[PDB]
């Protein structure tokens, strides 16, 4: 059903998203200026028509640029892209959620984002750092109220500055939130959340399903391990025995086969890459499939073990990784 050309999936608000994107969250420090640009101008080229990006990233002016030369050209118009903007902490306030996404379509210079979510569930101390702490460096929080932040989210859509909207690295409890709100207007059409093998959120994936809302799968790679905020616990992803097995099976590589396991069960995967080559190879997904029970052997993996942990913010009264899901 899913091919190279044609992978959306349906949303519940009448809108689709590509079942792959390209995520675009790359080290500052390490990263050559223009390397997102070019990645995802590569991407585009290659087959994608979603890509993930946040202001906090600090190179969503790459990104724009990318998207609006690929549609001055004629290789797309801008309906065929789908692009994700995030509402960081720091921008919770009810009256600060419109000027924060209007910031980011005078970043990319677009009209409109095609989803735009709300980051995390924690509310920081409104400012211009996007991490808030005093001399002691205690993390300056403030205090949450998810449903007001949503209201405002909503006002973004009926203004026409977002087609859809969402929630990222939301727990159950945070979702009903919203879900059961009073005079709700737009109900959140994705959650995204850590998931692959070693994460696979069964209960979590279920929840969304029931209520209609799909799941985007970041760091579906298992993350770049970066130690800075990695937990390295688990070996990494890539080297599993059964994902390089079973690799060898289709001769596909084990990120091949981590992808294509999610996309097949509905979820969507926005993987991170800069370079040429892996760019390619992880879109190459549509060409085989996996069998009941590679699905399931796969799956079988799971380690309730994250990559993310985010333990500097446990203390966070809306922290979404106390509850089992
Ligand atoms: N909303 C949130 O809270 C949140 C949190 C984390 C991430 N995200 C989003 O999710 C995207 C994906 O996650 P992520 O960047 O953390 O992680 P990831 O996509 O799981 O992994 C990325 C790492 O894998 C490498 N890689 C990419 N393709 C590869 C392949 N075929 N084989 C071997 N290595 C490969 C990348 O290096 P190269 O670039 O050199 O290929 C990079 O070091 C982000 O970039 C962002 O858009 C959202």
């Amino acid at each position: 059903d899913l091919s190279a050309a044609s992978h959306r999936i349906p949303l519940s608000d009448g809108n689709s998203i590509p079942i792959i994107g390209l995520g675009t969250y790359s080290e500052p420090k390490s990263t050559p200026k223009g390397a997102c640009a070019t990645s995802v101008k590569v991407a585009i080229d290659t087959g994608y028509r979603h890509i993930d990006g946040a202001y906090i990233y600090q190179n969503e002016h790459e990104v724009g640029e990318a998207i609006r030369e690929k549609i001055a050209e004629g290789k797309v118009r801008r309906e065929d892209i789908f692009y994700c903007g995030k509402l960081w902490a720091t921008n919770h306030v009810p009256e600060m959620v419109r000027p924060t996404l209007e910031r980011t379509l005078r970043v990319l210079q677009l009209d409109y984002v095609d989803l735009y979510i709300i980051e995390v569930p924690m509310a920081f101390k409104p400012g211009d750092e996007i991490y808030p702490r005093d001399e002691n460096g205690k993390w300056l929080y403030h205090k949450s109220n998810l449903c007001a932040t949503w209201e405002a989210m909503e006002a973004c859509k009926d203004a026409g500055l977002v087609k859809s909207l969402g929630v990222s690295n939301f727990n159950r409890r945070q979702l009903e939130l919203i879900l059961n709100k009073p005079g709700l207007k737009h109900k959140p059409v994705s959650n995204q959340v850590e998931c692959h093998p070693y994460f696979t959120q069964p209960k979590l994936l279920k929840f969304c399903q029931q209520h209609d809302i799909v799941i985007t799968a970041y760091s579906p790679l298992g993350t770049s391990r970066n130690p800075i905020w990695v937990n390295v616990s688990s070996p990494p992803l890539l080297k599993d025995a059964l994902l390089n097995s079973l690799g060898k099976r289709y001769n596909k590589t084990a990120a091949q086969i981590v992808l294509r396991f999610n996309i097949q069960r509905g979820v969507v995967v926005i993987p991170k890459s800069f370079n040429l080559e892996r760019i390619k190879e992880n879109f190459q997904i549509f060409d085989f499939s996996l069998t009941e029970e590679e699905m399931k052997d796969i799956e079988a993996l799971n380690k309730n073990v994250r990559f993310v942990e985010l333990l500097m913010w446990r203390d966070h009264p809306e922290y979404p990784f106390h509850d089992e899901y």
